[PDB]
Formats: structure tokens, sequence, C-alpha cells
């Protein structure tokens, strides 16, 4: 039996309570001979009916129909979402068990694969978190706040930077290529990102939502099964005994079962009419291809008869019951026989079962400390700007400095976060500018004089230097504070989800360089302060020294570290400057540029004034007004050192950088759109 296009269809179709695009999967069935379902697991433990039994009879209908059937095994997702005491070491061993388990279950795997989150990631590490960050960075801290229901959890203000399994699951449909995502009506909310992230990267095709049933609990007034109730659904390792138990006192209430209204974030509510009893015949038996009920002579060939039966009297409610019972324990002996019998694979059980012992509630929760670093060690980030103030760069010259003299046989590092700043979305949010950006004004913040003992680093060579341990810790660190923490860092607001991840890999990036100390800038502002609060106040903070070079308007008019020949003879130009005044933009800059070299000298002729030299700033300050030091005769000086200054740096504009100063330039022309 060869099936047809609509034949197979129907079957496909059959999966899904709800199939975002049935136009897109009839075109998937009738162009593509693979088809890629997927579907992900936390391995939580315990394994329930409706993901032994269940999701085996939907797995197959894909199959069957010419699907290929990937499995995400989410190792890490569950430890994200502290799912077994936060000890991930042999979830692993859970997760073997489950898929011995679909084995003996009947779960035909000769189209199934089963994938790895931690293998998968980890080998392909610069792939997967560029856009687990792209994703956070083109999307607003709302919309992925969102995505709660996913993980079982509510938006209540109380999520734990748990807003980065969202983004990370969304990552997964594009990783693994994804055709359809076959998974619960619970992960709703995150597929729904995924098909919105398509529109966003261009790409024409999106994943089809073919989203399954969520089965319900035993009792009035469960919706799904709960945790802390093992009598909500059978667990595919309960006796026949435990079986009868269950489903005896299970809540079967006579009335005709009618679909449920999709609701938004997919999550399952409960009617008092709800018959799980019911629900269980329909997907546990009724849903296998050749399956049909058969109580006292009788056999029922449609769900929809045996419901009849059911509501017009015919069949009792207990004999309805003695039947799922009897029909249940088939489904499951096969299992209870394989462990029973195959040594291995009882091991694999006993192995659970010599994790069950005692439990969580909690003498559980694992996370992880850091150790403390030898000798004195400083690190600065540099600003994610396409045009750095002059003002901000001297700044942090200085501070490098003060810090290597006060801590004579410490370090200092810089930091490029061409990581990070892209996750903020600093500038244009692209990858190629903002890089461009970073290299160029390091490179001319050297060649305005910064020490080569500092020791220049980009966030690329950090992490894919040693890539798993890096983001297990972000995962870590990331446990630990709330949302709404990180949130305080940028004033109470953020922008897009990629700020709080980009807060979040600076910590790392501290712990990582063992850092002593955390130096800022006034474009950092409160998130370095992290650093110091996550090392329980252990890492002190530093401040750069600012506010010497002013903006040139009177109470781009702002030097740059990027001014070329034209631009420091211009900028000046426009820099105000009134007659006898002793208070202005021009003087601010004078006295600074006296106190760096030691001695300002105007250069004139002689009778129009002839020259002078000041080494005090009170001396000025009187010859500019009561005095005979007119605008003209200081701005000439002035702009004669600031370019003398700049010299070396702007051989670079016109030489080596020329090159990116192309790309910058263009950039700087979409900001103006
Ligand atoms: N969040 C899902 C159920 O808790 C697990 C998961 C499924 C698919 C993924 O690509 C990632 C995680």
């Amino acid at each position: 039996h060869h099936m047809n296009t609509d034949e197979r269809y129907k079957l496909l179709r059959s999966v899904g309570e709800e199939c975002i695009q049935e136009s897109e999967l009839r075109n998937l069935i009738e162009k593509k001979p693979l088809i890629r379902c997927y579907d992900g697991f936390e391995p939580s433990g315990r394994m329930h009916i409706a993901q032994g039994i269940f999701k085996a009879v939907n797995v197959n209908k894909c199959t069957a129909a010419g699907c290929e059937f990937v499995f995400w095994v989410a190792d890490w997702f569950a430890l994200m979402n502290d799912k077994v005491g936060g000890e991930l070491e042999k979830i692993r061993i859970v997760g073997r068990y489950l898929i011995e388990v679909w084995k003996a279950a009947g779960m035909d795997m000769d189209k199934v694969l089963f994938l790895w989150s931690s293998e998968e990631i980890t080998s392909h590490a610069d792939t997967y978190w560029r856009m687990v960050l792209d994703i956070g960075r083109q999307n607003t801290i709302a919309r992925i706040k969102k995505c709660c229901t996913i993980m079982g959890k509510t938006e209540g203000t109380l999520t734990a930077a748990q807003v980065l399994y969202p983004l990370m699951q969304c990552c997964d449909i594009f990783f693994l290529k994804a055709d359809i995502c076959q998974l619960g009506l619970d992960q709703r909310k995150v597929n729904m990102l995924a098909r919105e992230y398509c529109d966003l990267i261009g790409r024409k095709l999106k994943p089809v939502i073919l989203s399954h049933h969520m089965l319900a609990g035993l009792k009035q007034g469960q919706a799904k099964m709960s945790k802390s109730d093992p009598d909500s659904a059978i667990f595919m390792e309960d006796t026949e005994e435990d079986v009868a138990r269950k489903i005896r006192q299970a809540y079967c209430p006579r009335v005709k079962q009618s679909a449920s209204a999709i609701t938004d974030d997919g999550a399952p509510v409960a009617t008092d009419d709800r018959n799980p009893v019911l629900d269980y015949f329909q997907c546990v038996v009724y849903a296998r291809p050749g399956a049909a009920a058969t109580i006292d002579g009788t056999t029922y060939a449609t769900y929809e008869d045996l419901e009849q039966a059911f509501v017009s009297d015919e069949v009792s409610e207990d004999a309805l019951k003695s039947c799922l019972i009897d029909e249940v324990n088939a489904l499951l002996e096969p299992v209870r026989q394989h462990f029973a019998s195959n040594e291995e694979a009882h091991e694999l059980l006993e192995a659970v079962k010599s994790y069950r012992k005692d439990g969580a509630t909690l003498p559980l929760a694992e996370t992880a400390l850091p150790a403390a670093p030898a000798k004195p060690h400083a690190c600065m980030w540099m600003p994610a700007l396409l045009k750095v103030p002059l003002d901000v760069a001297e700044g942090m010259i200085k501070v490098t400095k003060d810090f290597i003299a006060a801590h004579p046989e410490g370090t200092v590092t810089l930091v490029l976060p061409d990581w990070s700043a892209v996750a903020s979305d600093e500038i244009t949010g692209v990858e190629k500018d903002i890089s461009a950006a970073l290299q160029v004004n390091c490179a001319l913040l050297k060649a305005y004089g910064l020490p080569s003992s500092v020791k220049i680093v980009t966030e690329n060579e950090v992490i894919l230097g040693n890539c798993d341990d890096f983001w297990v810790s972000v995962i870590g660190i990331a446990r630990k504070n709330l949302l709404s923490h990180v949130e305080e860092l940028y004033g109470g607001e953020v922008r897009n989800a990629g700020q709080v991840i980009a807060a979040l890999m600076r910590v790392a990036t501290a712990l990582m360089l063992s850092v002593s100390h955390v130096i800022s800038t006034s474009l950092d502002g409160h998130i370095n302060a992290f650093a110091r609060e996550y090392t329980k106040e252990r890492i002190d903070c530093v401040q750069t020294l600012e506010g010497r070079i002013p903006a040139l308007h009177r109470p781009d008019d702002v030097l740059y570290l990027d001014d070329n020949d034209m631009d420091i003879r211009r900028k000046i130009k426009k820099a105000y400057s009134a007659p006898n005044e002793e208070a202005n933009p021009v003087i601010s800059v004078a006295q600074h540029l006296l106190a760096q070299h030691g001695a300002l000298s105007i250069e004139r002729g002689e009778a129009n004034g002839g020259n002078v030299s000041y080494n005090t700033p009170e001396a000025l300050v009187a010859d500019c007004g009561s005095g005979a030091l007119h605008p003209a005769d200081l701005k000439a000086a002035v702009l004669q050192l600031l370019l003398d200054r700049s010299a070396q740096a702007r051989a670079l504009l016109n030489g080596e950088l020329k090159k990116n100063m192309t790309v910058l330039r263009n950039a700087e022309k979409k900001m103006a759109k």
C-alpha cells in the first residue's frame, strides 16, 4: 500500500491539533521527499504515557507519510530549566533510558535520528551561538518574555535569565533545518517566533507548525499531567496494579467531548466536562491505525462510536474504565517485559532508580562558584561606537597608566566586544560593521598612546578559544540571577533581549580572564557592576576619568579619535570664542593641553603682540579677557597642537585603516536613511 498525495497529507495532518499553514504542509508533501519533522525534550525523569506512547504513535505517522524524524535530545535545555537538581552529568543517562523505552514501545526507528544538544552545539559553536544572539538582537524583550509557557513557567517578573532558553529553542529550528515543527501545543509561542524571524532574516520558506494535542490529566482539576501528582497520568513504569488504581479513580464525566478553542499561549485549560478517560481512548488507542475498543462482546470501530455508547449509557463507566485498563496494560507490558529481561536495559532503569534516591525540594539545585586570581588583573571594554570621542579615549588611557603604577606587577586587558555588541544591537547591528568599527577605533587609541603592556583581545578569540567552558559559565551565571535584576543595570529597561545576553557575556569574560578589577567608561554605564555583584563584591570597580574636552558649541562639534586633516581644521573654526572672554570651550581645551604638556606656547610675531608661553591656568584666563590674547592667536596655536599630536593616528586613516574606513562611512550612510 503505497499512499497517494491525498492519503499522506491526511495522515500527516492527522498528527496535529492545529497545523499552521495546511497549504504549506501540502506543498511539502507534493514536492519534498525527506521532510524533516523535529521535536525535542528535556530528559526530566520518569516517562509519562503521553510522551512514551502517544508520541510514538505520532512519530510513526510522520515516518509513514514519508518524513524523517529528528529528535533534539535537549540536555542543556533541561539544565537551564532546573529539571533534575541541576545535575547534568548523567541526565544523559536518563536520555539514554527514554530512547530505550521508545524502542520497546514501538517507535519505528528506520527514519528517526537522535541528536544531543550538547554534542551538536559545542561542535558548531560559532554557527549556533551567533544566531542565538541574532534572534535576541532583532526582538523586543517583551516578545521573548512572552515565550515563558514552553518551559512550564509564568511570565510573572519571576523568570531567571531564562529568556535565553527560548532564543536557543528558536535557533534549534534553523540549526537542524526543520521543515515541520512537530512539538506539543505548549511550544506554540517559540515556533511562532521562528516564523516571525523568517521574515526578518529574509528566508522565504517558514517552518510548518504541526502542534500535537496535550493529554488531559486523570483528575477533575488538571488539564495536563503535573509532576507533584503521580496519579495525574499513567507512567511507563507503572505496574498493572498501578495502572488499575490510577484509572479506576480517574475523573470521567458523561459528556460528549468536543475540541477546545485554540489558546494563544497553547497551554491547556481544564473544563469540568473534560473527560480524560475518553481523551486517553482517543489518543492512546484509536489514534493507532488498526486499533479499536471492544467491550462486553461489541467492538467499537471509531472512537466516536465508543463515545456515543458511553454517553447514551450503552456502556457503563465501570466497563469503559475496565476496558482502558486492559487496553493500556497491553501497551505497557512490552516495555515492562523488556526491562525484566534485557540486563543492559534493566541496568539502565535501575540506573534511573539509583538517581531517584531521596529527591528534590530541596537537597537539589546545582550551580558553580569560581576562584580568586593569584595576582592583580584589570579588564576594560572598548566602546562599541562608530566615532569615539577624544575625551573618552584619553580618559581610558590614563586609567590604564594609573592602574599599572598602583599595581606594578599586575595586568590590564582591553576587550573588543565583537560578539556582545552585535547582540546589544549597537551601531548598524551588522557584524562586519561593528568588527570594523572596533578594529579601527582600537588601532587609533594605540596611536594616541595606549600603553603596549595592555593586552588587546577580541571576544571572538576568547570564546572560540575556549568555547564550551564559556557558554556553560554564561548558562550558570544566567541561572542564579533573575531577569528583573539584569534589567536594573540598563536603568530598569532594555531595548532588546540581546542586552540581557550582553551583560551575561561580560561577567563571563571577566571570570575567564580571571580579573580582579573591572574598568568602566561613561558609555559602559552600570553594566560592568554586574561583575562585582556576582563575585560577592570581590571584584573591585574602577571608573574612567572624563569631562576635560568639551563640546565646542557655546552654552559635529566634538573631537573624535578618527578626525583627519579637514575635520580637525574645521571643527575648531566653529568652536565658540567670544572676545575678552575668560570662560569658553577653546580655553577648556587649551588648559587641558597645557596640563598635559607642561607649558602652552602661542607663536606670534613681534609688534602684533610678540610671542608668549603660559605654564599655569590662572595666567591664561587673565590674558584671555582682561588681556592681550585674541581668539585667533589661541585657536591658531591649539589647532597646530591637536594636529601635531594626532599626526601619527591620522596617517593610518589614509593608509592602513583606509580599507575599513570605506566600510565605516558606508555604515554611517544607513543610519542617516
Ligand atoms: N522546551 C522544550 C520542551 O520543554 C524542549 C526543547 C524542544 C526543542 C528544542 O529545540 C529545544 C528544547
